[PDB]
């Protein structure tokens, strides 16, 4: 090895310049940014967001950065990134990568908060760089396994520090300390990822990553081998296998070889397969002449699906539980003919006709279906009361990186998510600003529109 | 299933009724000692760095910053920088199983009292002892360590402490613990660096943050403490256990006192310094008062293999703090080991470096790395062959030979020496020594600023 894994990361963060950007990234990185803002503004209406903003009200006295959807209220950059990151992840509506993590929410709120609170204009190319440095570090730390911690709390916290560290031009040595100090703020046990605290893992990753960067600039030191030791960053890994990063001339961003998956409805990405296969099998059982789902004719529905038992909730009674329910996403798809934001509202999840369809669903876990967003599939077999059986299988859903979302489709998702919180003018301007970020001379024109 | 609820039930159920004069006594010593090394901790470079950062929240003036009336912070970040001060010099409490429990609990409560009827010194004492009890119980759930214990249990100690002090619902005390879990757990590698004090500062802050969020209705996992995918993820072998009935409950602090340090360094070196002083008395006289370093052949220190304290040649103040070798020789040369002994200019003395080169370590098979059992033997062989041997199984300060009150007060008086005038110092001893009878915690918090 040329040097330690830890220094390899400090070198790449400090070294990567604007010229290192690849066209494919500026493209996919712009899709992620508008998506995360859209789901973020939609998240500003959730109870989780209302709770973290109320707490954050004790630091209001510092009015440096914007709080999305709350122009009556400003916060220091650390807690602006905290609550905005929470809103991004508040509904499980944000982007999803491979290996599995949600990397945009932990990075973007940091850079927008930094640009506002900071005084030397900053380029849109500068923002895209720091953002893609945050995305890159998360993906490469992700491959260090060869279960216990929620990856967003782990890789996101460092991804956050990396993004902030390049955005503010820290010395090579100081980007190293920012990574090390962030490691002490990282690692939330994954049991809490199954509760309404899950959004805070992303908000803390953004916040703590920034905090670590501030302390790095003030001279605080961490372990100079934090990424190389099992007693360091590897403590979060069942089995740790770190690897130094390639030279910059031989550097291929992981975002170039692996796009992100974008969600069409706010729920666990595993259910997007269930939704796709449900929409297909549904059109066998309804006609223009018999337009309501023939639930009475049904006897048994089975969802062939990997054993991600976090998503195995056959009788959800809350908005949060239905978001991670193989069963409900299918039943609501079969009955409503669609599955969108309002499908998860309490009023809809406890519909009597939904309850009765949930009684007929059993989960099958075929051995050829591993729990990986890059491999898994959903097969749905519906057996009528008379005996007839219908089966439909979905290997890919519209939104997955194999079948990525259109640009207009992703633009109309954003317009629907920003609908309640911003007027038409602001919505369309943000689209134009984001769609051509590289050409921007001053990040301020974007930050302005966020309020 | 039950373990998480039992914790929430005890936190919520423990009343002033259940406080025993044993823990009230041992608690007031921890409160004074930690206040002491906090005030002294305000002179550390690490404390200056966290304060410089925490000034972005300066706008909120709800809680005091020790040693700096210059500015005030919101309680979350007052407890943060004050906790950092308490562990900034490795001078604070040490319990068994090994952790530093006061630093994660005391800055929490003092900040809360300041930032918001009355709170009696006994309300504070109860909140404090709950925070300490919770830490000890979670420490007893393990059967290669990767996480620094203060950042794991200390964070929950802070949450439980603040949850009691603010009278949280039973269900909310549970959520405050569950939220705190997502804020806990620092890899132990950073415990060997300048960042370690922040583990205690974040334990205090995060525990308070988790308490504030639970108060607003936020919820975590209902069985975070029962699961290996929950709080167990920080343990190599997690074995949780329900907590006893409050009728059958015995405070862990009633059967296990804390060790109090006499000099700012890893507690393991206190055995070495104890033995180093007992052998020194053979090689110096009133007529020959200086240590005859040139007449020594080698210095054998029989000591548990705590490789973090194995630093034969420290060149810094932070490294000498965890050096079997330096503490030993500094005791042999100066005939003492105190706060100034670790200053950079003392560590890099030429004679210190020449004595260090005569030191060799031995790891006896009967010397396990446990503060409750380990010992230090020291054998000095002169150049003429004569060998002097002395052994320290317990040192003055250990829980087996605790510090007297007056010694603990004089340690406090010496630590607050620089930040407070003597009158405030003596006042602080008065108030704390009689905190049970205190009517309002404001009397205590005022004196913490000058």
């Amino acid at each position: 090895m040329l040097k330690s894994v830890t220094e390899s990361f400090a070198g790449m963060i400090h070294g990567l310049k604007v010229n290192h950007l690849t066209d494919g990234i500026i493209r996919r990185s712009k899709r992620m940014i508008l998506d995360s803002l859209g789901v973020g503004f939609l998240g500003t209406g959730t109870e989780v967001f209302h709770k973290v903003t109320q707490y954050s009200k004790i630091y209001s006295s510092n009015t440096s950065s914007t709080v999305w959807g709350r122009p009556d209220f400003r916060l220091p950059p650390t807690y602006a990134a905290f609550v905005n990151g929470v809103a991004v992840h508040s509904m499980d509506f944000d982007d999803t990568w491979h290996p599995a993590t949600h990397p945009s929410g932990a990075v973007l709120p940091v850079l927008t908060a930094l640009s506002e609170a900071l005084p030397p204009k900053f380029s849109g190319l500068d923002l895209l760089l720091a953002f893609n440095v945050g995305i890159e570090v998360q993906g490469r730390l992700m491959h260090f396994s060869k279960k216990r911690f929620h990856p967003p709390s782990v890789v996101g916290t460092l991804g956050s520090a990396a993004a902030a560290s390049k955005f503010l031009g820290l010395s090579l040595t100081k980007c190293r300390e920012a990574l090390a100090i962030a490691v002490s703020h990282a690692g939330a046990p994954i049991a809490n990822a199954a509760t309404q605290t899950k959004p805070l893992h992303i908000g803390n990753a953004a916040k703590h990553g920034m905090e670590a960067t501030f302390l790095a600039m003030l001279g605080l030191q961490g372990n100079k081998q934090i990424l190389d030791l099992g007693s360091g960053f590897g403590a979060f890994y069942a089995n740790y296998s770190p690897e130094d990063l390639p030279s910059l001339d031989s550097h291929i961003w992981l975002l170039d070889q692996q796009d992100v998956a974008f969600k069409s409805f706010p729920a666990h990405l595993a259910t997007h397969w269930v939704a796709d296969a449900a929409a297909a099998v549904r059109k066998h059982l309804v006609t223009p002449e018999r337009a309501l789902f023939p639930a009475d004719h049904i006897e048994r529905i089975v969802l062939r699906i990997p054993d991600v038992q976090y998503v195995n909730r056959p009788f959800p009674d809350s908005e949060h539980e239905a978001r991670h329910s193989f069963q409900y996403v299918a039943c609501a798809s079969l009955l409503d003919g669609s599955i969108t934001v309002p499908s998860f509202h309490s009023q809809q999840v406890n519909r009597p006709q939904v309850r009765e369809l949930l009684k007929k669903v059993k989960l099958e876990h075929p051995p050829d279906n591993p729990p990986s967003f890059d491999t898994l599939y959903c097969e749905i077999s519906i057996t009528l009361k008379d005996g007839t059986t219908f089966t439909e299988r979905s290997d890919t859903f519209y939104g997955h990186w194999r079948k990525p979302l259109s640009q207009e489709d992703l633009r109309n998702k954003f317009r629907a998510n920003a609908s309640k919180m911003l007027c038409r003018d602001t919505v369309e301007s943000l689209i134009t600003v984001v769609e051509k970020l590289e050409d921007l001379e001053d990040c301020s024109v974007l930050t302005r529109l966020l309020k």
